[PDB]
C-alpha cells in the first residue's frame, strides 16, 4: 500500500494475491521480476537465491506459500479447511529444505505452523486461507518495524562512539548485502549506514566484494549509487591493509544465524574480517533482527554451514566461461558462510530491542535474554 | 611445459598470461618496446618472471637491431643498452627483482669496450642476459629443497607425515624461470610423496590463483585445492594447515615483505590460528636499499579490475560520481607476521627473538 521513502527497488514486490521476486543474480546489469504462483516457484527461488538475504528468505516465504495457498483455493485444488492447514504445514516443510543456515527462515515457518495448528479447520478454505495470508503480510510489517529499530540503535550508539572520541564523522567497513535487497525494508547492516548517511555524519562505506557470488560488488555498491552513498568498493583481501593504512571506526555487517552465547553465522569472509578488525582495533558490530536469533543452537560448531556449487567459482556467472582449469586431482571448497565466535564481536549485537554490548568474559551475549527484551 | 618465457639465440616469446588458462597464446618480443609493454600490462608477471624477460628483452631487441644495421657502432649499442634499461625499469615499481637485475646490468654495460663491432657488444650483453635466466634457476633450484626439507621437519616434530599447504598468489614456473619459489617447495614436498594437498587463494582481482595457480597443479596433477579469499581463516580453523607459503616482490633489510595483496591479510589470520608464515624468495628479490614496508612503493592498477569482466570489458559493478575503487595490487607483510622464516637458495633464515627479526644483507653474502 506504500513506497519506501529512499530509492526502491525492494526484492519483493507485493499485493493482495500477487508475489514478484526481483531476480538478485542478474543485478545491477539487469531488473527482471519474477512471478512466484506456487509453492514449487518460492522453494525454488530462495535455492537458486533469485530472492536472497536472511530476511528477504523468511518473508519472501510466508509471502510465497500465502500467495500460492490463495491460488490454490481460489481456483479449486483446495478444497476444505482442513486440508487447507494441511497444505500449509506440508509447504512450511517444504520450503523450510531450501536453504539451511540462514535461521529467519525456520523462526519464520515454524511460527507459522503453530498459528496454522490454532486456525478454525471448519471454515470454508479460502477464510484458512485469507487467515494465513494476514498472518503472512505481518512478518513483512513486523521486519520493516525491526530495520526501522536497528537504523537507530546502530546509528546513535556508533555516533556516540565516535564523538567520545575526536570525531564527527564515521568510516565503516561492511561485507555482503545488507540493505532493502537483503530485507523487506532499509535494511540491517546498511541500514545503520543509511542512517549515518541521512544525519549527515556517514564520511564513506567500505564494500568488500564478497566473493563468489558477489554480493557486495553487485548489490551493495548499487544501493549506494541509487542513493549517492558515499561507497568505496575493494577486494575481500585488502581489508586488512585498508584497516592498517586508513582510519575505519567500525566494521558492522550482517548475520544469519545468531547462538545463544553470541557466536554468529554470516557470509563466508565475516570471520576472516572479525580476526582482522581485532588485530587492528577496530570494534566489530552484527545487525541483525531478533528473527536472525536462536536459542535452540548453543554454539558456532552446531550450526549447518552450506556448501554450494563449485561453478560458483569456476565458471562465470555471466560469460559462461569456466575459468579456471579442470582436472581430476582438483577439488573447491565453496562454503558460503562462516561462523564469527563472540569473542570477536567486540562492538555488539544490534538488534531492533537496542545495542547488546558483551560481556566483559565468557558467555559474552545471552539471546534468549535479548528476545525476552520488550 | 608450461613455461611462460621462450628464449632461443635471437627469440623471445612471452606467454600471455591474461589469457589463461582457457587459451595459450606466445607474443613476438622485437623490440624494447614490446618489453616494456608485456610487463605494463601484465602479459609477463611474477616478480623473478619480470626481471628475467626484461634482460631477454632487451638483448634480443638490441642484437636484433646490431644486425640490420640500425645500431652502427659499439657506443651506438652500448648507449642503446644503458638507456633501454632505465627505460624498461619504468613499467611496474613495487617489485625490486626488475631493478636489482637492470641496474646490475647497467654497471657491466659500462665496463664494455665501445670501440668494437655493434654486433659484439650486444653479444656480450646477451650472454650476460642468458645468465640471468640460468641463475634464477639455479635459485630456484636451491629453494625447493632448502623449503621442503624445513616445512617436512617441522611437521615430523608435531607427529605429521605428511603436510597441508595454504598458498596465495602464482609463484611456479610461469612467475619465474623455471620450478618457482613457493609453488616450488610445493612442487617438491609432492615430488617427495610428502604434499597432502595445497590450499590456493583465488586472489583477487587478477586471479593469479585460480588462473595460473590451479593450472599448473592440473597439469602435474599435484592435489590442489581452490578457495576465495575471504575463506582463509575459516580454512585455517576448521583444518590443520602446516604452513602458509608465500613468494614476494620486495623484501626489505629488516624483513618487511611486499607482496600481493591480501598476504598481509592471511599473515594476520596465520598468527591468530598459529600457523608458521614462510617467504620464498630468491635474494635478488631482498633489497638492501629498502630500510622497511613503510618505504615500499605499492603499485595500484587500473580500478576496470575489480568493476569488469576481465577482457570482454564488461562491466559488472554499477557506476556512479560518489563510488571510487581501491585498487592496490601489494601490500606489507611486517617481519613480526613472518613467523616461520624467510626461504631463499642461501637457506631457510629462521626470524630472531626480537628487534628486527632478519638481517638481509647477511642473507645476500652468504654462499
Amino acid at each position: 500500500m506504500s513506497k519506501p521513502h529512499h530509492a526502491t527497488l525492494e526484492s519483493i514486490k507485493y499485493t493482495p494475491g500477487s508475489l514478484r521476486l526481483l531476480d538478485q543474480r542478474k543485478l545491477p546489469l539487469e531488473t527482471v521480476f519474477d512471478d512466484v504462483l506456487t509453492v514449487e516457484d518460492i522453494w525454488s527461488a530462495i535455492k537458486e537465491m533469485r530472492v536472497r538475504g536472511a530476511p528477504a528468505i523468511a518473508v519472501s516465504a510466508a509471502l510465497g506459500i500465502a500467495v500460492a495457498t490463495q491460488r490454490k483455493a481460489a481456483n479449486g485444488e483446495l478444497k476444505s479447511g482442513r486440508e487447507v492447514q494441511t497444505f500449509l504445514l506440508t509447504s512450511c516443510d517444504f520450503v523450510m529444505t531450501s536453504r539451511p543456515t540462514a535461521v529467519n527462515l525456520f523462526n519464520c515457518l515454524r511460527d507459522l505452523k503453530a498459528q496454522v495448528d490454532k486456525l478454525d479447520p471448519t471454515k470454508a478454505a479460502a477464510e484458512v486461507a485469507q487467515a494465513f495470508v494476514e498472518l503472512a503480510e505481518a512478518v513483512y510489517t513486523n521486519d520493516v518495524a525491526f530495520n526501522e529499530g536497528i537504523m537507530r540503535h546502530g546509528a546513535a550508539h556508533i555516533l556516540a562512539a565516535a564523538k567520545a572520541e575526536g570525531r564527527d564523522k564515521v568510516s565503516i567497513l561492511t561485507i555482503c548485502n545488507t540493505g532493502a535487497l537483503a530485507t523487506s525494508r532499509y535494511g540491517t547492516a546498511l541500514g545503520v549506514v543509511r542512517q549515518l548517511f541521512y544525519d549527515g555524519k556517514l564520511e564513506r562505506v567500505y564494500a568488500c566484494e564478497t566473493r563468489p557470488w558477489n554480493q557486495g560488488a553487485r548489490l551493495t555498491v548499487y544501493e549506494c549509487v541509487q542513493e549517492d552513498i558515499p561507497c568505496t568498493l575493494i577486494c575481500d583481501g585488502a581489508a586488512s591493509s585498508l584497516m592498517l593504512n586508513r582510519k575505519i571506526d567500525a566494521v558492522v555487517v550482517g548475520a544469519d544465524r545468531i547462538c545463544q552465547n553470541g557466536d554468529t553465522a554470516n557470509k563466508i569472509g565475516t570471520y576472516n574480517l572479525a580476526v582482522s578488525a581485532k588485530f587492528h582495533g577496530v570494534k566489530l558490530y552484527v545487525a541483525a533482527p531478533t528473527t536472525t536469533l536462536d536459542v535452540k543452537t548453543a554454539s558456532g560448531n552446531h550450526v549447518e554451514i552450506e556448501e554450494r556449487e563449485p561453478t560458483e567459482i569456476t565458471t562465470n556467472l555471466v560469460t559462461k566461461q569456466r575459468v579456471v582449469a579442470d582436472g581430476p586431482h582438483l577439488s573447491i571448497w565453496n562454503p558460503v558462510f562462516d561462523i564469527t565466535p563472540s569473542e570477536l564481536i567486540t562492538g555488539g549485537i544490534i538488534t531492533e530491542k537496542g545495542v547488546q554490548a558483551p560481556a566483559a568474559s565468557a558467555p559474552y551475549y545471552d539471546i534468549a535474554s535479548i528476545i525476552a527484551q520488550a
